[PDB]
């Protein structure tokens, strides 16, 4: 948790009481073992915190009801209710795993309802013990002489089981449940629930379930995730749904849909596979909140997830990340120390940031309500850096080309930039997300001159480790740089490129230079053959382009021979380890100077490339 921030144990295990309604109408304040599966939203000015009240144990297959606490004063005071009762059919009847949408003064809560099974939903023989319940709550804010008040009234649950198809694409269905957490109203006003479906064979997958009529009718859109995806979270970004999935035992898959879920496309060029379940990716995953907000005038996405360094369900070290779909910033750790956390929720309201999330000691759970003061401070500062650098680059007057200013310096898809700030061991991302590691370097305007064994910089890709923010490059990238060759090499020496994980010294795409003053572009595993001519100490503009498994290398805005060649074979995505600049076993000593290294998450077109070539003395940070 950041300095300056703080929290309270709002739903306190074996302590906080909820108004249990006995079968005869009588109401008793009953203690609750664990409070799990939180969501905190904002309804017309009132904070609403929704959660599972697991009365007797933290287990999934036990007696559970949906609790709510709400507040009209930003958390100085809360009222408590049980918003959805379970069926009371057996000692394990439960309503659970709330997914929530806020529209106007209304809340739509979808929960899974179970009567008497003792095993988990994906393991059921059929769907006979199960019902997906939709519940509508309505917020009414009055007040009085100087003090606002509020009530929330909860409707009777409605079963959506009759709307569930028996098959999808021939897949026989068994059960479905909301993806957990806060979902959305689309800009077109649709109610949008990401849902998780279990088929008869116990496979899990996700889909979009939505309403164009404020919840009167619902439709299952045609698309879906791969099998293995669960607890999906969704938000809307630039006219598309982004569906961020839990994936136990592997990296998190993210999809985009431009047609209200009818068709899904893996977000390979942005967010898919960036996040995961643990350092090694082979552990059970955890729910994440994924929410779009506007900070300092800019739309960004917030994502929460544990590092889970302990593994299994411990889910320690809950982090918060912020992304504009290009840069990905780790705001930091919001849980405390090495405590076990778990499921979470984040909410930006009246320019204040909060979280409601689990804490777990010995599998007894509480929900803490957190005021992210320091986090928001850091968020605003980085949003300001992003806006300011983008506006500055977009405002440069570039040379008009023969057919007051030419095309703008491209900023769409601009992910990272290494320019003037640097020291002998770190080259700073102007965008403050991913720095490069440096050795044997001395500073020059807008970059670094390398001299010494291993002189160069490593801009980590897979080397980022657990969270892989440059994962997009395995699908497509543009890497740009301005270089001079300072001293002739003995034979061949590296200048710039994308190296690969694995045995060997392999590259996906790159450029080297040789003792005959020729270029040596590297296209995948093919033998380099020299081409062209350069001169010592002359400035060259270099651009590497990778898309559709193809690579091109440009010098001075013109492609070198071999460009357009296939750089990888097969269906498996490349696994880039890093980008190298200079020559970071063999005692490589590349005597070069490189400035203004720019990284894009897409293949720049030919005229964009020319714009960068013509404006290279204009983009540096100084
Ligand atoms: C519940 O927690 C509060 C806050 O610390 C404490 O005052 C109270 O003693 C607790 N009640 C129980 C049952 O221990
Ligand atoms: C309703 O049932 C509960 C269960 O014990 C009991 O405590 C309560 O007093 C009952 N009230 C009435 C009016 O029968
Ligand atoms: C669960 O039990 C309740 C109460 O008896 C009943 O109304 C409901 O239909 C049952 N649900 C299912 C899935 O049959
Ligand atoms: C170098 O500066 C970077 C930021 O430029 C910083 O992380 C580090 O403390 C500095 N010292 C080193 C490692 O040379
Ligand atoms: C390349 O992109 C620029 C900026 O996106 C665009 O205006 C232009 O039409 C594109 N040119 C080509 C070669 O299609």
């Amino acid at each position: 948790l950041a300095p300056g921030s703080s929290r309270v144990e709002l739903f306190k295990r074996k302590n906080s009481t909820v108004p249990f309604e006995e079968s005869n109408g009588t109401i008793r304040e009953r203690v609750v073992h664990s409070f799990r599966i939180p969501t905190i939203v904002n309804v017309d000015g009132v904070m609403v915190a929704t959660a599972d009240a697991r009365y007797e144990t933290s287990f999934d297959n036990s007696f559970i009801e949906t609790a709510v606490k709400y507040s009209v004063d930003d958390g100085a005071t809360w009222n408590t209710q049980i918003a959805i009762k379970n069926s009371r059919a057996s000692s394990v009847s439960r309503v659970m795993d709330a997914t929530v949408i806020v529209k106007g003064n209304k809340l739509y809560i979808l929960v899974g309802s179970f009567n008497k099974t003792r095993n988990s939903w994906t393991q059921h023989r059929d769907g006979s013990d199960w019902e997906p319940l939709l519940v509508v709550g309505e917020v009414t804010k009055s007040a009085a002489n100087g003090k606002t008040t509020a009530t929330i009234s909860w409707g009777k649950p409605v079963s959506l089981k009759p709307l569930f198809p028996a098959e999808f694409d021939g897949i026989l269905t068994k059960e479905f449940v909301g993806g957990v957490g806060a979902a959305i109203v689309g800009s077109n006003g649709n109610l949008v629930y990401p849902v998780q479906i279990a088929d008869m064979g116990g496979r899990v997958f996700t889909k979009i379930m939505y309403s164009e009529d404020d919840g009167n009718t619902w439709k299952f859109a045609e698309g879906r995730s791969k099998f293995g995806c669960s607890e999906p979270a969704v938000l809307e970004w630039e006219g598309k749904l982004i569906i961020n999935n839990r994936v136990d035992g592997n990296r998190r898959l993210v999809y985009e849909s431009s047609d209200m879920g009818k068709t899904w496309v893996e977000a390979l060029g942005t967010l898919s596979h960036v996040w995961t379940n643990s350092p090694t990716s082979n552990q059970q995953d955890c729910q994440s909140s994924f929410v779009a907000v506007t900070i300092e005038g800019k739309r960004v996405m917030l994502f929460t997830h544990p590092l889970n360094l302990k593994g299994r369900w411990m889910r320690d070290r809950l982090h918060l990340w912020m992304t504009d779909n290009q840069r990905i910033f780790d705001v930091g750790q919001i849980s405390i120390g090495d405590e076990n956390s778990g499921y979470s929720s984040v909410l930006y309201k009246d320019d204040k940031l909060y979280s409601l999330h689990e804490i777990n000691t010995n599998d007894v759970y509480s929900l803490v309500f957190v005021r992210f003061i320091g986090e928001l401070q850091l968020m605003k500062s980085v949003v300001r850096t992003w806006k300011e650098e983008d506006n500055h680059l977009a405002s440069i007057c570039t040379p008009v080309v023969p057919a007051g200013c030419g095309a703008a310096v491209p900023t769409a898809g601009l992910v990272g930039f290494l320019s003037h700030s640097a020291n002998g061991s770190v080259w700073e991302d102007v965008y403050r997300c991913v720095d490069a590691n440096v050795a044997n370097a001395e500073r020059v305007p807008n970059g670094l001159k390398f001299n010494g064994v291993g002189g160069g910089a490593v801009w980590p890709v897979a080397r980022q480790g657990q969270t892989r923010r440059y994962q997009f490059a395995n699908y497509r990238f543009t890497l740009v740089a301005t270089v001079t060759i300072d001293e002739l090499p003995k034979g061949t020496s590296p200048l710039l490129g994308a190296g690969l994980e694995g045995p060997g010294d392999a590259k996906l795409l790159g450029l080297s230079y040789d003792k005959n003053r020729q270029w040596r572009p590297l296209y995948g595993a093919a033998p380099a053959s020299p081409t062209g001519s350069w001169e010592l100490h002359k400035k060259y503009h270099v651009v590497l382009t990778m898309a559709d498994r193809q690579g091109s290398v440009y010098v001075d805005g013109q492609p070198l021979a071999g460009s357009g060649n296939t750089v990888v074979r097969g269906a498996t995505l490349p696994d880039i380890s890093h980008f190298y600049i200079g020559g970071p076993g063999a005692p490589t000593d590349s005597r070069v100077t490189v400035t203004n290294i720019v990284l894009y998450n897409r293949r720049l077109n030919s005229s964009e490339i020319r714009t960068l070539f013509l404006s290279q003395d204009m983009i540096g940070t100084d």
